[PDB]
């Protein structure tokens, strides 16, 4: 429904929606921007990520509330409503994965862009995995793993160890290991090696880049504290 | 789209949506419950009010953000997006007013129910007034006034001065006077008389009712402090 709006107007309205904390509108404006077919700039990639992370973040928090109530109960209403929220969440994940597959990833040739979109692919498969069960859960877990792994391979070859997207990728792949793949040792090892390699590279950074990197290193630290 | 769901199931799902902070779902479930045609209990009236107050509250906060940006700017994008939010807000207000008019108010014979719904009618016209301009603004302001005034007349005849809905009605009618009707003296007079008459009636209340009443008296107090 955004096909008649100018790309630049969609981007401007995404930024306005962000200011107004209207994340569903923001995601719809950024979906329309992507569907114009042009590659996204660094700023525009961040708008896309913020919009959907806020939308899906709300759905995940709601799904968790409903799942807890449902598990305690174990009428059809709690299950029915958890399933409705779950379906809506899956639809948002499938929408984001669709944008990545058509055709953000294939056109992304620079390390910054390709790693950013593959991290997103890992994250949205991870969200699908959280609500999945059975073997269904297995192929979804492997899709999240594969995307994270390709992103990690490129980030290690192409980016310094303090690059914020490299750090955030490692952070989320470590959460995948801990929370999804039942590999807490792999999670802890990855977060520790990532933290230590970034610490050794901080001396190369300006004040502002130091601020950006140490913020994400603190997130790695917070997880290690929680997990150990 | 709720016509096939049992009334009791809609109410149960409204309560679940509230727990999950899913207020748009909560409002839709309560709209479906109202549309069953039966009167609402005290608990159900509160669910209806909470759902829509949260939905419209989000829209008002967003509209305010966008209006501020628009006024500072004075391309079409900020105006266009403020108008989109404004239209959505008006649609939610019209939906609530429609439920009150078809047929909650006319079937409400007890003071508690009638005052509750007339206060809601005042509030949703007040929200329409906030975004209205011109003469358009005048008929809307008069509709909010009329609803508040009928509610006040019944509350003074039928309820004690500490009744929480009577207090909340007076609180919101005083905000109407201050913020909409440009009658700050009427606002201050109403909040002060309401506060003083409730204070004189507190001695009649249980511990729990005392807690309920003094909470709203503090809201009256907070406004008087802001306005004086
Ligand atoms: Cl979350
Ligand atoms: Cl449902
Ligand atoms: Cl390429
Ligand atoms: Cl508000
Ligand atoms: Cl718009
Ligand atoms: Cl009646
Ligand atoms: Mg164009
Ligand atoms: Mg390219
Ligand atoms: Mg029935
Ligand atoms: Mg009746």
């Amino acid at each position: 429904a955004m096909g008649s709006m100018e790309r630049a107007s969609l981007i401007q309205k995404a930024k306005l929606a962000e200011q107004a904390e209207r994340y569903e509108d923001m995601a719809a404006f950024m979906k329309g921007a992507v569907e114009k077919g042009e590659e996204l700039s660094c700023e525009e990639r961040n708008l896309l990520s913020v919009a959907y992370k806020n939308v899906v973040g709300g759905q995940r928090a709601a799904w968790r509330v409903l799942s807890s109530i449902e598990q305690k109960s174990n009428g059809p209403e709690v299950r029915e409503y958890r399933e409705k929220v779950e379906t809506e969440l899956q639809g948002v994940c499938d929408t984001v994965l669709g944008l990545l597959d058509s055709h953000l990833i294939k056109e992304a040739g620079d390390a910054e862009s390709r790693v950013f979109y593959l991290k997103m692919k890992g994250d949205y498969y991870r969200y699908l995995a959280e609500v999945a069960t059975g073997d269904d859960k297995k192929r979804i877990i492997d899709s999240a793993r594969s995307a994270y792994q390709e992103a990690m391979d490129i980030s290690k070859k192409e980016m310094p160890p303090t690059n914020p997207i490299r750090l955030g990728l490692a952070l989320n792949f470590s959460v995948f290991h801990y929370e999804i793949a039942n590999s807490p040792e792999e999670a802890i090892s990855l977060a520790k090696t990532t933290f230590d390699e970034a610490m050794a590279d901080l001396h190369t950074l300006s004040e502002d880049s130091y601020k950006d990197s140490t913020l994400i290193m603190q997130l790695l630290r917070d997880n290690l504290t929680l997990w150990t």
